[PDB]
């Protein structure tokens, strides 16, 4: 017996069912490309169940008694076990719609809605996009300019080098300010599509105006290819960057997300930003459905009492929701 919510079970970085989960996640992704959010969540949940299993699924009798394994997901696994291939998955992979949506959505600054609009307007290739620059935001233009580098997986060695330059810029700008690696790398992943950093200072308010000073310093060093600063609107101050990472004899563009949070909200921001996306979806669903509380990256709110939970750590937040603590490396749902 394995719990239904991904936030109630450990999901390690590496598991025994990568072929099966990858097939399900292709179907999940394709459903998201078509706007079928329910079907996406269904396939994603089924894939995450396989990730938590302690052993490989070699016979279909091993699916018996597992949550989130309805008919469609079971059939996928069945065809894979019996034939080594699932024809729906292979049709999806080869389809022009999926390949194009995948191409466009992996461009920096392009979501599903934009990608689908461009598809419907007869755009197919990266060159087609380049021929219509009036259709692109500045962020999207930067993404296209650097798309080869931005499609190259980011390595832990890249992350280490980047964290050093970000730490130096932060340390110079404001003594005492801290940089915390979040995102998939904090969950132990060995590769990723970007690097995520969360910046704070232990005195509430000392972080005001820090990010722009950090960016000035990084810019002066030649380390920034693209930078979009956004002030908090509703809602953290952040900078969407492409860094020019020096390498032995060349350089690579790398996506970096810098997020500033006031230290009061830091444990919520850390939790939210550490992911995985599905784990956080599941944790927020759990908080709302099971405990009546709204969790987001800024706080945990009781909307009946009209109160906010004070947390000093991620552990406090788990405790408050009635969940066993999961370290970041077990949140790979
Ligand atoms: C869009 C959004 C994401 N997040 C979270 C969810 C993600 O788990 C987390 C990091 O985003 P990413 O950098 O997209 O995801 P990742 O680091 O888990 O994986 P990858 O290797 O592909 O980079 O940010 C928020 O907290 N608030 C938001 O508004
Ligand atoms: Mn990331
Ligand atoms: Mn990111």
């Amino acid at each position: 017996w394995m719990p239904a919510y991904a936030c109630q079970r450990p999901t390690p970085l590496t598991h025994h069912n990568t072929g099966l989960s990858e097939a399900l996640e292709i179907l999940a992704e394709a459903a998201g490309f078509e706007g079928s959010e329910g079907r996406l969540l269904t396939f994603c949940r089924a894939a995450s169940v396989l990730k938590a299993l302690p052993s490989p699924v070699t016979t279909l009798s091993q699916l018996q008694g597992l949550p989130h394994f309805g008919e469609h997901s079971s059939r996928v696994v069945q065809e894979l076990l019996e034939h080594g291939v699932c024809e729906e998955v292979e049709r999806v992979r080869r389809s022009e719609r999926y390949q194009t949506m995948k191409l466009f959505t992996q461009i920096f600054g392009v979501g599903v809605k934009t990608a689908d609009r461009w598809y419907r307007e007869g755009l197919r290739t990266l060159d087609d996009l380049r021929e219509q620059p009036q259709k692109l935001t500045q962020q999207q233009k930067a993404g296209l300019q650097h798309h080869q580098d931005l499609s190259t997986p980011v390595l832990r060695s890249d992350v280490d080098a980047l964290q050093q330059v970000v730490e130096e810029a932060v340390g110079q700008a404001l003594p005492g300010a801290t940089v915390t690696l979040t995102g998939g790398f904090r969950r132990g992943k060995l590769q990723g599509h970007d690097v995520d950093f969360l910046i704070t200072h232990p005195k509430e308010g000392q972080e005001a105006g820090l990010l722009p000073r950090v960016m000035c310093r990084l810019q002066d060093q030649g380390l920034i290819l693209y930078h979009q600063h956004q002030h908090s609107c509703c809602a953290f101050e952040r900078s969407f960057c492409i860094f020019r990472l020096p390498q032995p004899g060349s350089w690579k563009a790398v996506r970096v997300d810098l997020v500033v949070a006031p230290v009061s909200q830091f444990p919520f921001a850390l939790l939210g930003w550490t992911g995985s996306k599905l784990f956080q979806r599941e944790l927020r669903r759990f908080s709302r459905k099971e405990k009546g509380l709204w969790l987001n990256s800024h706080g945990l709110f009781d909307p009946e009492q009209k109160t906010f939970f004070q947390a000093a750590s991620e552990e406090d937040i788990f405790r408050h929701l009635g969940l066993e603590y999961l370290p970041p490396e077990q949140r790979n749902a």
